[PDB]
């Protein structure tokens, strides 16, 4: 249950999508910031051989990929990989490459491919996603997949993010090599190509958990038929299989009428117009529904709903 909130014409999130390919950058080895277009890659490294705390580092461009040069590691110190080393101190620290979207961006999926991690040696590592500093989704990715021509690392699990960390986890050894072997070859921000969107709304399913805390929120989808753009043709909205975080409403032409892309782990729910509508029937919203499931799996139906733009 949750109330109507109109879209607007202003503050538009740019989307972001389209892949890029991370291994022509070489001319230059180490810089501290790549700009590509719309986002930005910085990278964090250990602060000497014997500390593991976190410093700016560079970022090392090779036609393999792009790596973390920390100045000093305890051992194995890789130019062009991105590590994860244990410290005799007695603790543990990964390198970190960050994706850092330009303000007012978003991407709803990534694709990421990796180089110099496949063909033996145990490599893992992961990818954390946030938006506007929370948590939004994690990738673990591992070199017992099935070779350096294997992709299945995709997230559009909670669409919204705009902000990639990704680094090295513990791969179980000890002091010669550990999880090293590791350089990002390719990001693929996934989505389709739209146009430009005239409207957007939106807000945050937020809802009574009780007691036994929180779980997860579910994107139902729509049960809306009868919508209609306001040149007067119908509109059909649907999911992709296996993607129930994105509805596409699309006019019957064929055109997009409007996305909804939805943040399961923090309820965000983001509506995108790409043309004018009919006044929906009825209310004169558009009503999407979610269930709201709990730590045990005691279920709550409800849905929120937005007022769309109409000529
Ligand atoms: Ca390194
Ligand atoms: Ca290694
Ligand atoms: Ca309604
Ligand atoms: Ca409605
Ligand atoms: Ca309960």
């Amino acid at each position: 249950n949750a109330d109507a909130v109109s879209v607007a014409k202003t503050d538009i999130p740019k989307v972001l999508t389209g892949l890029f390919d991370l291994t022509q950058h070489s001319a230059t080895a180490n810089q501290r910031e790549l700009d590509l277009d719309g986002f930005k890659i910085t990278a964090k490294g250990f602060k000497s051989a014997t500390d593991s705390a976190l410093i700016a580092a560079d970022v090392n461009a090779s036609t393999a990929g792009l790596g973390v040069a920390s100045g000093n590691s305890p051992y194995h110190n890789l130019a062009n990989e991105v590590d994860f080393r244990l410290f005799d101190n007695g603790k543990s620290a990964s390198e970190e490459l960050i994706v850092k979207l330009d303000p007012g961006t978003v991407a709803y999926g990534a694709n990421i491919k990796f180089s110099q991690m496949f063909g033996g040696e145990k490599e893992s590592g992961v990818v954390e996603f946030y938006r506007g500093g929370v948590l939004i989704s994690t990738l673990t990715f591992s070199s017992d997949a099935a070779g350096g021509e294997y992709n299945q690392n995709f997230q559009v699990q909670q669409g919204g993010f705009d902000t990639m960390v990704i680094k090295a986890t513990n791969n179980g050894n000890t002091n010669i090599s550990d999880n090293s072997d590791f350089t990002v070859k390719s990001i693929e921000f996934l989505g389709t190509t739209t146009p430009q969107a005239i409207a957007y709304g939106s807000g945050t399913v937020a809802p009574q958990w009780g007691a036994d805390g929180k779980g997860h929120i579910d994107l139902l989808g729509s049960n809306e038929v009868g919508l209609m753009t306001a040149t007067g043709k119908e509109i059909s909205i649907s999911s992709k299989a296996g993607l129930p975080n994105t509805l596409y409403g699309e006019a019957s032409d064929g055109s997009l009428v409007f996305r909804l892309e939805f943040t399961p782990a923090t309820g965000k729910w983001e509506f995108f117009q790409y043309q004018n509508m009919s006044r929906p029937l009825g209310d004169g919203d558009i009503d999407f529904q979610i269930k709201v499931v709990d730590a045990d799996g005691d279920s709550s139906l409800g849905s929120f709903a937005t007022k769309p733009l109409v000529t």
